[PDB]
């Protein structure tokens, strides 16, 4: 018995309410991707399947498409077939392109995915009278990219499905694409999951999204009546609202009427320091994003620690560009284990995730969670349990039983409970 339900909004099109009273953590919604596809940065990097990083096998016939066991390369055998001949006949494509080409495959070769139980790909929004000339231009070159990408295996309308338009396709694509995230929130690929496109966005939201895997889990993160719409954010919270607004232009074609848009809530404590040098760090965390895109962690590190430590004029950490950095360095710092850094600027972060991810959020969770296990492995035992009690307050919210890591999470509350109790 579900309890959301797809409606008609009176502005913003469809949406999803609440059939019952919800309560925050409730999950309500869990689902596969209708298609996905690993990101640009983590192609070669995590499984092409289950976006686990690990030292992977290639599919020897394209030799892009890359595994982390014989299991996941011959799982994935069937929804990569077609685009494998595609791969090799070609240059590599834009992530929408390889998304979009299974798609089609998925919709002509698969059966009906649950992931369209509410709303189907056939149903997304495409906003094209919305679109400006500067965007259908470029919906107009990815159809052309498409068209040369998948030529191998389409070439004509007889194998895409019926009536199937792929400059509308595309204009779908760009407002309803998912950022999948692992564990570690670092971004690792993209995909559909047309039942949860119902969801309108809010800077405030009363729901929000975690992956585990391709899997995408859809909880309360606030209680809910009944007939509520249900909301997420579809953004960084680290954003002003000039660059919210921006986005939500840009990429989904609105307006945003939320009281935080309306009265720019943070957006003055977000830039405080001196404007120069948080434009200079603002245009260095392009670079440094891009590095740790494609996991080039020890590149970030450097980047970072030229502006954390920097000889010249240096930003609070509450301003959100110094705080990506700091949670750059913290992330680069875990990976290369340099544990005793990574805790220095995770600690700094906390302060600033408390005030920007107000309520439960899953980012903060996470950092919480792995400010707190870096404190457990120095021995920080009561710290380490404050932080890690507090990191599963907030996931048991945001990423439920139903989330791996939340396992992982038990296990560090277990070990340093048991240190604390032989203390
Ligand atoms: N610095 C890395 C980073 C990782 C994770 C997050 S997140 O967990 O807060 N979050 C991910 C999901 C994203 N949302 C979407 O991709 C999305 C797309 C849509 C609908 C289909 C348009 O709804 N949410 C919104 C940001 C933010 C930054
Ligand atoms: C992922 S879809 C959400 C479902 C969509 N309303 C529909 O009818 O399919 C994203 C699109 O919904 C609309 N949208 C989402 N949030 C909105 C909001 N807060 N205000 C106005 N429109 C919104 C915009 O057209 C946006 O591009
Ligand atoms: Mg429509
Ligand atoms: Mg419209
Ligand atoms: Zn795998
Ligand atoms: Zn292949
Ligand atoms: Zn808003």
């Amino acid at each position: 018995p579900l309890k959301v339900e797809k409606f008609a909004t009176a502005n913003r099109g469809n949406g999803l309410r609440a059939v019952t009273p919800l309560r925050p953590g409730e999950l309500l919604f869990r689902s596969d991707p209708l298609a996905y596809t690993v990101c640009k940065g983590s192609r070669g990097v995590v499984c092409d399947r289950c976006l686990l990083g690990k030292k992977l096998m290639r599919c020897s016939q394209c030799r892009v498409a890359k595994y982390c066991s014989a299991k996941c390369q011959k799982k994935a055998w069937p929804d990569h077939k077609r685009e494998c001949k595609c791969l090799k006949s070609c240059r590599y494509p834009p992530d929408s392109v390889r998304l979009l080409g299974r798609v089609v495959f998925k919709l002509m070769d698969g059966a009906p995915s649950e992931s369209e139980k509410l709303y189907s790909f056939y149903d997304l929004e495409s906003n094209i009278n919305k679109l400006t000339e500067d965007k259908k231009e470029g919906l107009r070159q990815l159809v052309m990219t498409f068209q040369h990408f998948m030529r191998e295996e389409i070439q004509d309308a007889s194998q895409l499905p019926p009536a199937f338009d792929l400059f509308e396709a595309f204009a779908k694509v760009i407002c309803n694409s998912f950022t999948i995230c692992n564990a570690e929130m670092q971004e690792v690929g993209v995909g559909l999951y047309p039942s949860i496109s119902l969801l309108n966005h809010s800077c405030d939201p009363n729901c929000s999204i975690v992956f585990n895997g391709p899997h995408l889990l859809l909880r309360a993160v606030r209680d809910i009546e009944v007939g509520e719409e249900l909301t997420i954010c579809y953004l960084d919270m680290l954003m002003t609202s000039e660059e919210r607004r921006k986005q939500l232009r840009d990429q989904y074609c609105f307006e945003c009427d939320c009281f935080r848009c309306q009265t720019q809530d943070k957006d003055a404590d977000m830039l405080t320091g001196d404007e120069q040098v948080w434009k200079e760090v603002q245009e260095s965390l392009k670079k440094i994003e891009e590095l740790k895109a494609h996991w080039k962690w020890e590149q970030v590190l450097a980047m970072c620690q030229a502006i954390i430590s920097s000889n010249s004029e240096r930003l609070p950490d509450i301003n959100i560009y110094q705080l990506k950095v700091l949670d750059c360095a913290m992330d680069a710092c875990i990976n290369l284990g340099l544990l005793e850094e990574a805790l220095f600027y995770g600690t700094r972060t906390m302060e600033p995730y408390r005030i920007f991810f107000p309520g439960s959020h899953p980012v903060r969770g996470v950092q919480v969670m792995k400010v707190g296990k870096l404190q457990l492995h120095q021995g920080m035992f009561p710290q380490a349990m404050k932080n890690l009690r507090l990191a599963f307050d907030i996931m048991r919210v945001t990423h439920g039983r139903e989330h791996s890591l939340i396992e992982d999470l038990i296990l560090l509350l277990e070990e340093c409970d048991a240190n604390i109790r032989a203390s």
